[PDB]
């Protein structure tokens, strides 16, 4: 049922590619350079020098859509102010359902392979399908923009071209809204929470959110731009989108404490304080516990006690997934 954004017809386009015996190339959102920016993505910026299109078999032998499931590890910002998209598709991830409403099963490099992919949007009121090439950005072999921390792993690569391609361009994604992310993969409505403000009740708000499948998303507001990615002395960025990918209660010297999980869509730089992968706190809590919720590694997740959470962030986005009509 899905609206065919500007008339590009998925199925159709990859039969007669198929047919012809040639790859698809999408005049709609051609491999050139207004489709990267006019300012800092601009031609004659240094951003761009040295950029080359290539599609995924251009660039290795065995490229894959997905391996191993699309999860958000597959989520690891490039050259480009979209962390606000990123922590949305992230996001979006934790939710396999709706996942795959905005990245169809079944694309593949292999079977039935003409050089074209395709995602879903909700966009003014209706669902569309958004067709793409698979030429990419790269520079010396390597992904500029998202890419996977499985090096042949291609669908976020090719979902952030689509959603660059109904924007216009790469660079009309530097700097947003997670919400407005949140909400054309969703047809959701955001709530948006003042930390500094917060409900009594607002850590149940979000266990009940994730609980549900709903789409959240934290930061950390700037009122001045050399505040722009500034990094905190504990290691956190400002205006910067993270992604809250969970919510539990550990039992910590017998006491409980409200823990939240959030990701840094760079894929790495994670807060250093109480609670921390290598943090002190882990050794006083259950052993089921420090098993089940904490992993040492450098993947850009972390834990915080929803007391420094409240106090380091500013903003909190819930996007529910279950809106009423109007
Ligand atoms: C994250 O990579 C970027 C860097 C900008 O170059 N940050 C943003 O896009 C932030 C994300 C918010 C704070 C969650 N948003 C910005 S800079 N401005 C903005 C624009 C539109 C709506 C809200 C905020
Ligand atoms: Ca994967
Ligand atoms: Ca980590």
């Amino acid at each position: 049922n899905a609206i065919k954004y500007l008339g590009q017809d998925y199925e159709n386009l990859r039969a007669r590619c198929l047919q012809n015996g040639v790859l698809f190339q999408d005049d709609a959102f051609p491999p050139v350079s207004h489709s990267l920016g006019f300012k800092e993505l601009g031609p004659n910026s240094s951003k761009t020098y040295g950029i080359k299109w290539k599609r995924p078999t251009e660039l290795l032998s065995n490229p894959q859509f997905i391996v191993d499931g699309a999860t958000r590890t597959d989520i690891c910002q490039g050259a480009l102010g979209d962390c606000w998209l990123l922590a949305a598709i992230a996001s979006l991830t934790l939710n396999e359902t709706i996942l795959h409403r905005v990245v169809p099963y079944g694309q593949s490099f292999q079977e039935g392979y003409a050089g074209i992919f395709h995602f879903q949007l909700w966009q003014f009121g209706e669902w569309v399908d958004v067709v793409v090439d698979d030429l990419l950005p790269t520079k010396d072999g390597k992904l500029v923009f998202v890419h996977s921390a499985q090096g042949n792993e291609f669908w976020s690569a090719l979902l952030e071209k689509a959603y660059a391609k109904v924007n216009g361009s790469y660079e009309a994604l530097s700097g947003g809204c997670t919400s407005e992310a949140f909400e054309d993969f969703t047809g959701g409505v955001t709530e948006w929470y003042d930390l500094q403000k917060a409900p009594s009740d607002l850590y149940q708000i979000i266990l009940k959110a994730l609980e549900r499948g709903s789409l959240l998303g934290c930061s950390i507001n700037i009122s001045d731009i050399r505040d722009l990615e500034a990094i905190t002395f504990k290691n956190l960025v400002r205006g910067h989108a993270y992604s809250v990918t969970d919510a539990k209660q550990v039992t910590y010297q017998g006491q409980r404490v409200n823990l939240i999980r959030m990701r840094n869509p760079w894929g790495e730089v994670e807060w250093k304080g109480p609670w921390s992968d290598n943090s002190y706190e882990w050794n006083k809590v259950d052993p089921y516990e420090r098993e089940q919720l904490r992993v040492k590694m450098e993947d850009g997740e972390f834990w915080m006690s929803f007391r420094d959470f409240i106090r380091e962030f500013t903003k909190l986005e819930i996007c529910n997934l279950t809106p009423d009509l109007e």
